[PDB]
């Protein structure tokens, strides 16, 4: 049994973010640049959503508008499931599997301090 | 250690496919309807590619054409890692982690008989 604190230590404390009013083009370019599949959507230090590859895959082409003309807020997930430092690997795997989400932001006392994904949990398990 | 055959028994042998000449619009509608993130791209028995949410997210908007004018073959992954009934859950995962692919078609004697994803492996791990 491993804590989220320790899972984050293994993985790193990078938080890659974007603003809700930025373009989906810029968002998808940023995911490509970092080879990631999610962005924390931050406004005035508030986590207002998460933008994922699934959000893009499901929503973007259904808008009668190009990606440069769509804002992140239009397609982001607004209800964000997250974990805290005292949650465990068991908790993460259950949330990922049963909620069917690939990313779990990590929140500490009001601050987004990291992100864990399904790939992190797989990597930790096989290491 | 578990066999791929065992894993596929748990998962079931459903294969959701699309043809290479079909439109990306139709492909993404099909992923949405089935709540999946990949389609196997077949020409008769031949696995010619896999179209994934990541293909869509990385490639689609960069093309010099709209999605309804784009064919699956234009953005699908042609180089498709796969497992067979000689493989194990360990092989799966290692390959998922090392190659950064979330889906593995399962073949037996040269025929696509199913698909295993990162979510299937994680679900098996917490079973
Ligand atoms: N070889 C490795 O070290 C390793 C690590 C992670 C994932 N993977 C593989 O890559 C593929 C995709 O991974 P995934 O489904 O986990 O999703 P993903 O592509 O979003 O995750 C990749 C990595 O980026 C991190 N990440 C994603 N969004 C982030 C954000 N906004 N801020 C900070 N970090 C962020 C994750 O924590 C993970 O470490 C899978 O096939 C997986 O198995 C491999
Ligand atoms: N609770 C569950 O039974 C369960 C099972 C699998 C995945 N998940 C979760 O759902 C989310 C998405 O899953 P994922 O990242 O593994 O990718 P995914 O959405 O593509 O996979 C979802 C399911 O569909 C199947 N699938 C995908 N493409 C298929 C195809 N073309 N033909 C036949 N079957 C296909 C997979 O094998 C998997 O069982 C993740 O959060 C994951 O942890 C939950
Ligand atoms: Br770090
Ligand atoms: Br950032
Ligand atoms: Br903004
Ligand atoms: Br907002
Ligand atoms: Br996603
Ligand atoms: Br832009
Ligand atoms: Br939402
Ligand atoms: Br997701
Ligand atoms: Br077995
Ligand atoms: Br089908
Ligand atoms: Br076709
Ligand atoms: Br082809
Ligand atoms: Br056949
Ligand atoms: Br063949
Ligand atoms: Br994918
Ligand atoms: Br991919
Ligand atoms: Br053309
Ligand atoms: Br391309
Ligand atoms: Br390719
Ligand atoms: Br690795
Ligand atoms: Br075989």
């Amino acid at each position: 049994m491993k804590t989220v604190k320790h899972l984050l230590q293994e993985k790193g404390h990078t938080v890659v973010a974007i603003g809700p009013d930025d373009s989906v083009f810029n968002a998808m370019q940023k995911m490509a640049a970092d080879n990631i599949g999610a962005l924390l959507v931050m406004k005035d230090e508030k986590l207002v959503g998460i933008l994922t590859e699934r959000d893009f895959s499901r929503k973007s082409y259904l808008l009668d508008k190009p990606v440069k003309d769509t804002q992140v807020k239009e397609i982001m997930t607004r209800q964000v499931a997250y974990v805290d430092l005292n949650n465990t690997n068991e908790d993460c795997m259950a949330l990922i599997t049963e909620m069917r989400v690939r990313h779990l932001p990590v929140l500490d006392d009001g601050k987004v301090i990291g992100l864990l994904s399904i790939g992190d949990l797989v990597k930790d398990a096989i290491s």
